[PDB]
């Protein structure tokens, strides 16, 4: 059951919306989350319709960015786009990736400043991460616990999550919280052990390709994807920033009091291995912007390399 449900579960989180777009320069809509028109401020077919031109959802200037982005040799290099809904001029980060049927566009509301205040957030993010990487590189060697303690302190500073932990997989695949930074009125999870089966093999496997996963609100009602009747299976959402969590895990989050989460792979060699996760929790809803998630992502690559070095060294 799990892998196909996670890969093609037909649902996204309601803080954003998702389009699937033809990859042939027509920009025809192949699919859209049912909330797309509402989130785009779009109350003779409606602009959010199967086969309609996705470019006509956005300002004319936005459309020109989508064309370059789709035409580029490597789509991820322009992520995220800064674009505007046609009618309302509502701004979004657009994150684009390719799948079997076309291009998936994840649309995350940006919180409206001027573009220079917008640039300052993104700038400070990328530099906050290089700073955290160099603070890790400044650490004396042969001390993994100190490396882990430092990562959680920086990640908490960056993200503002109530709780940030390093979760290490033991050989038998059960996990242990081996480092923790949290606001001091929260019960610590540091030193707690959790069964292997809390994180199915499918979830652990997917973290190799999908290194960063954010859930805004475990209680939010997952949003259905409307798709072309010609598509023979549910849209591949495995790479979506907005993919809705499996119902079991949504309930696990609510039982744990983690209303919001940010979870990130710790990758090493062995032959690349998932050694652990950096797990972030919030006791209320939270969805930090993409550029800050991108920052953590390259911090976690950096963390992974230093960690692997310190390992393959006892080895
Ligand atoms: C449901 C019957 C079973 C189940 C399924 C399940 N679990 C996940 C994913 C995760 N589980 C996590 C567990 C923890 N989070 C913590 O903070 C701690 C401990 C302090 C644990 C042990 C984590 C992390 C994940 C990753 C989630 C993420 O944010 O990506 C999934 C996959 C959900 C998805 O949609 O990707 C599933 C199906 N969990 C259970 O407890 C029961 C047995």
């Amino acid at each position: 059951a799990y892998l196909s449900r996670i890969q093609r579960g037909g649902h996204i989180q309601p803080f954003g919306c998702t389009l699937a777009v033809a990859d042939d320069s027509s920009f025809r809509l192949l699919a859209f989350s049912e909330n797309a028109a509402d989130l785009l401020d779009l109350s003779a077919p409606p602009p959010v319709s199967l086969g309609a031109d996705a470019r006509l959802l956005f300002s004319p200037s936005s459309a020109v960015l989508l064309e370059r982005a789709f035409a580029a040799r490597e789509i991820s290099l322009l992520n995220p786009l800064w674009i505007h809904s046609r009618v309302s001029s509502k701004p979004f980060y657009a994150i684009l990736h390719r799948i079997d049927v076309g291009v998936v566009i994840d649309l995350e509301p940006a919180r409206t400043e001027d573009p220079a205040l917008s640039i300052a957030g993104a700038v400070q993010s990328q530099k906050l991460a290089v700073r955290a990487i160099s603070r890790l590189q400044a650490l004396p060697g042969g001390d993994i616990k100190l490396l882990c303690d430092t990562v959680v302190e920086h990640v908490r500073e960056l993200t503002g999550y109530d709780r940030v932990m390093v979760y290490r997989f033991h050989e038998d695949e059960h996990g242990e919280v081996v480092a923790e930074s949290r606001r001091d009125n929260l019960e610590p999870y540091l030193g707690l052990h959790y069964p292997a089966t809390d994180i199915p093999q499918a979830s652990r496997f997917l973290f190799r390709q999908n290194r960063v996963r954010m859930i805004a609100d475990c209680h939010a009602t997952p949003v259905r994807v409307i798709q072309d009747p010609g598509m023979s299976q549910p849209l591949c959402l495995v790479g979506s920033t907005l993919r809705a969590p499996h119902g079991c895990h949504a309930q696990y989050m609510a039982n744990m009091g983690s209303i919001a989460s940010l979870v990130m792979a710790v990758i090493i060699s062995s032959a690349m291995k998932l050694w652990g996760l950096v797990v972030c929790h919030h006791t209320s809803p939270r969805c930090i912007p993409f550029p800050l998630r991108y920052a953590c992502e390259f911090l976690m690559q950096a963390f992974g390399l230093q960690l692997n070095m310190e390992l393959q060294l006892a080895h």
